[PDB]
């Protein structure tokens, strides 16, 4: 390019910038292409086109100007590439903003949708405010192959379409557009299938929706309606190995968490809405809003000090009771509590405070509801046409089509879509088995074998795998969770090794042994010491997360005090010891919503949590040991640097099982860094009780669950404790302590301390 044309673009004198900026077709050589990438970037020093999907990346250079960029490749394709830009010392990936110069679909967006390959299909199926003819409008346009006509019906034409036709493409996908609305259009696709017959669709990949029971899709103006202010917090985890990390995730269903009062109305960014009333055997009562979480839920969290909010899925679903696993939105936050500008200012809020945002998300199932997927075009479009691949019985439920490229396309855009549109921080999978397995819940004759006679549901693992290689390339430094609770082999392991491709996996054995265990008069755990010390035999073969999580606390289970044996006193203090013993044990954590405060009763999604048993000691001084235990855990490296490396984890004993003791080491990259813990699951304290440790010197009490602060009998080592030469668990020192009753202490050598 030349200086005219670049000062043009500089001094706002160019005719039309998308002709200059963007990704241009240089030329075609025999096997690959030559393009160049320009982008006017006031403010930056420097800048490089990134590759995700070929993982490179090539610096862009000034050209006539220091902040107009160009970038020149050769690559076959050039379909998927970010912007990293450089303003003085912080870095942003961004997608391009001169990428698409039309609304409406080309050749190559139907080209690529086609193969299962267009990573950024939600920019141009769905709704979208644009510019055709010179006229401002919205464009909308869904896939419906086997569709005899389709229209669109809405507000604007009183729900009768036969004026807004919808023209069809390749055989594939039907468009229009629609002069002179705009953001806030309410409609729906009126289709006609095969058989005559005259069904109306919820938008696939519309961005907002009517609150439940209705269905309606909303159009939005998602890259104009919300201001962010999280570069830092993304660049920090783009260059960051979570894994690393502390991880203390406290998971949350929104719709249950707290309640407000239905007798007023909803507060929003900016605005207000109409209450939505959580059921109407509660109708005193109200959802919160985005918006109110983000003003009470965060800072609650940040106080309590996880690193971490994760929610039970979020994308809209017209069953409050499915906990939000039965999704027909795929593309939208539910309006349940306000708009998409809403949670984009929560997930903005979470990184301001320092706090990510994992999301439960459901790419295994879909229900039958008729305004959603199902059925969609009058054939089995997104579903498995086969009941035995393509349903899910016991659940009532359909199974995406995975070897189906625009449903593989749906799905691994949606996954993506969320980290771009709403910047969060991880995703997890539920029921992960409910995917890979074509026998899953299926008994002998009403399923078949896949190619080579296997159980493998061969489409699913490659759409997973997929998934995952993609995620890590376009957003690295992300979680990507899984729960498959069959023992499938390396689930958190790169696809590259043959794995899945998560990076860390819920380890469902040790939340069975531990609960089991704690469920056990405390004499008799004497008769199951292997519940305690299991977890670590096939630990290494997975990057494991420490889960108690919600499907623990309803269906007659108990909450955690509740699975507790002996008295009130006790019940608490098992729950402090099992919850001290998470957060030393190796991995990271997550626990769910009422476990920090001690609630009696079982998760009831219906209603909010127990709240006013705040007003009481036991409850409060539980919240504050919780609180004092993540504070902990960001504080100590040995806690969080080597949860998955041998280094970072050795027992020291573990073989006094009539006394239910167990002790350990952790380690981080400073030996100094080490530290000493040890477990006494029983009632019965102990008073010169020896435990080996490595090195001479005193070694600090940092941490004791029997404080009187957190509702303990006070029993501790004073402070801490000066080790002896006294061999012992072959350790050339050791240490002569109390052991407070049901609980656990935390100590480190102070090796600057006066002897
Ligand atoms: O300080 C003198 C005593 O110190 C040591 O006692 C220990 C116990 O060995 C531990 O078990 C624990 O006691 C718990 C007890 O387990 C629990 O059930 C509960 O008992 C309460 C009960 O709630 C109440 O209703 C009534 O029975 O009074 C009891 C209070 O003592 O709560 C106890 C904790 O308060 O911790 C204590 C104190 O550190 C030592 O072992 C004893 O020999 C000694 O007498
Ligand atoms: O009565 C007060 C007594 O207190 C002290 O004895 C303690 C020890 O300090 C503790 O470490 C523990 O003993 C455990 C021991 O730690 C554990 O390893 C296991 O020992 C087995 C051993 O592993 C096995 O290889 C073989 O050698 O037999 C050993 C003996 O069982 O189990 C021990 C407990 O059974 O608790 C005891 C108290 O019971 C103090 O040092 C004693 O001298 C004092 O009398
Ligand atoms: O104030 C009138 C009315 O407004 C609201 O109803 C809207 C629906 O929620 C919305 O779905 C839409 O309904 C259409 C269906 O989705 C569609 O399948 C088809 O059958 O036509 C319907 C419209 O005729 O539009 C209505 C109308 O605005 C609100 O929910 C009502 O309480 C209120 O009565
Ligand atoms: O053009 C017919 C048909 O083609 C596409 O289906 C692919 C399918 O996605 C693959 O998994 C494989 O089985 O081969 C098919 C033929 O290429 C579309 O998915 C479908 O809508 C369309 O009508
Ligand atoms: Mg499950
Ligand atoms: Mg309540």
């Amino acid at each position: 390019i030349s200086a005219d044309q670049v000062n043009q673009i500089i001094y706002n004198l160019h005719h039309d910038p998308f002709e200059i900026l963007g990704c241009h077709l240089l030329e075609e050589g025999k096997n690959t292409k030559k393009w160049v990438v320009r982008a006017y970037l006031p403010k930056a020093e420097a800048a490089w086109v990134i590759r995700p999907t070929e993982r490179k990346e090539d610096p862009m250079n000034s050209v006539h100007h220091p902040n107009f960029f160009e970038c020149i490749i050769e690559t076959p394709e050039l379909n998927h590439y970010q912007l990293k830009v450089k303003e003085g010392e912080h870095e942003k990936v961004i997608y391009d903003p001169y990428a698409f110069s039309s609304p409406y679909l080309t050749d190559e967006d139907i080209y690529l949708f086609s193969e299962g390959n267009h990573h950024r299909i939600y920019e141009k199926l769905g709704a979208h405010v644009g510019e055709i003819n010179g006229v401002k409008g919205v464009y909308f346009a869904v896939w419906a192959p086997n569709a005899r006509n389709v229209s669109v019906i809405g507000d604007f034409n009183n729900w009768d379409g036969r004026e807004h036709q919808m023209r069809k493409r390749n055989y594939t996908i039907w468009e229009l557009f629609v002069p002179e609305i705009g953001s806030g259009t309410v409609y729906k696709y009126e289709i006609k299938n095969s058989e005559g017959h005259i069904y109306e669709k919820s938008d696939p990949y519309g961005f907002y929706r009517e609150v439940r029971p209705n269905t309606a899709s909303i159009v939005v103006d998602i890259d104009n309606i919300y201001q962010w202010h999280d570069e830092e917090w993304l660049e920090k985890r783009r260059n960051s190995d979570p894994l690393k990390q502390p991880v203390s995730v406290y998971e949350v269903h929104l719709g249950s968490w707290l309640h407000g009062s239905s007798a007023e109305k909803m507060p929003l960014l900016n605005g207000e809405a109409d209450p939505v009333i959580v059921s109407e055997w509660n109708p005193g009562a109200r959802f919160l809003s985005y918006y109110e979480l983000a003003e009470k839920l965060i800072p609650y969290v940040k106080d309590m000090g996880y690193t971490h909010i994760e929610l039970l899925p979020i994308a809209e679903h017209p069953f409050d009771g499915s906990w939000g696993y039965q999704v027909t939105g795929f593309y939208s936050p539910t309006s349940r509590f306000g708009r998409p500008e809403d949670f984009m200012y929560f997930v903005d809020k979470c990184h301001e405070n320092g706090i990510g945002v994992i999301l439960d998300w459901v790419p295994g199932h879909f229900p039958k509801d008729s305004h959603g997927l199902a059925y969609f075009d009058g054939t089995h479009l997104y579903e498995h046409a086969d009941p035995r691949i393509g349903e899910h019985k016991e659940w009532g439920t359909l199974v995406f089509n995975y070897g189906r490229h625009e449903v593989r396309n749906f799905l691994v855009a949606n996954v993506l879509f969320w980290f771009d549109k709403y910047h969060v921080d991880g995703i997890r999978v539920d029921a992960v088995a409910s995917m890979l397995y074509r026998n899953y819940l299926r008994k002998e004759g009403e399923w078949i074998a896949n190619e080579y006679g296997g159980d493998e549901h061969i489409e699913a693992v490659s759409f997973i795998r997929e998934v995952n290689t993609l995620l890590f390339e376009y957003f690295p430094g992300i979680l990507s969770i899984a729960e498959e609770s069959t023992e499938w082999e390396k689930v958190s392991r790169p696809v590259a090794a043959g794995g899945l491709g998560f990076n860390l996996k819920w380890d469902m054995g040790w939340m069975h042994d531990m609960l089991d265990y704690f469920n056990i008069d405390p004499y008799f755990r004497q008769y199951h010491q292997n519940n305690v010390t299991f977890s670590m035999l096939y630990y290494y073969n997975e990057n494991f997360m420490l889960a108690l999580s919600h499907d623990e606390i309803v269906h007659g289970k108990s909450n955690m005090l509740g699975k507790m044996p002996g008295d009130e006193w006790q019940k608490y203090a098992n729950v402090r010891a099992l919850f001290t013993y998470m957060y030393t044990h190796p991995g990271k954590k997550t626990m769910f919503m009422s476990m920090e405060f001690g609630q009696w009763s079982e998760w009831n999604v219906w209603g909010d949590l127990e709240w006013h048993l705040l007003q009481y000691e036991p409850h409060q001084q539980l919240k504050q040991f919780f609180t004092d235990l993540n504070a902990l855990y960001q504080q100590e490296p040995a806690l969080y640097t080597h949860d998955f490396e041998y280094h970072g984890f050795e027992w020291i004993d573990c073989n006094d099982n009539t006394h239910s003791v167990v002790s350990f080491l952790r380690r981080s990259d400073d030996p100094n860094d080490s530290l000493v813990v040890v477990c006494n699951f029983t009632p019965q304290p102990h008073s010169h009780y020896r435990i080996g440790v490595p090195e001479a010197g005193y070694y600090v009490e940092l941490f004791n669950s029997d404080a009187k602060q957190y509702g303990g009998s006070n029993m501790g080592n004073l402070g801490g404790k000066w080790a002896d030469e006294w061999s012992f668990h072959n350790k050339p020192y050791s240490l002569d302590l109390c052991l407070p009753p049901l609980a656990v202490l935390i100590l480190k050598l102070d090796p600057t301390k006066v002897p």
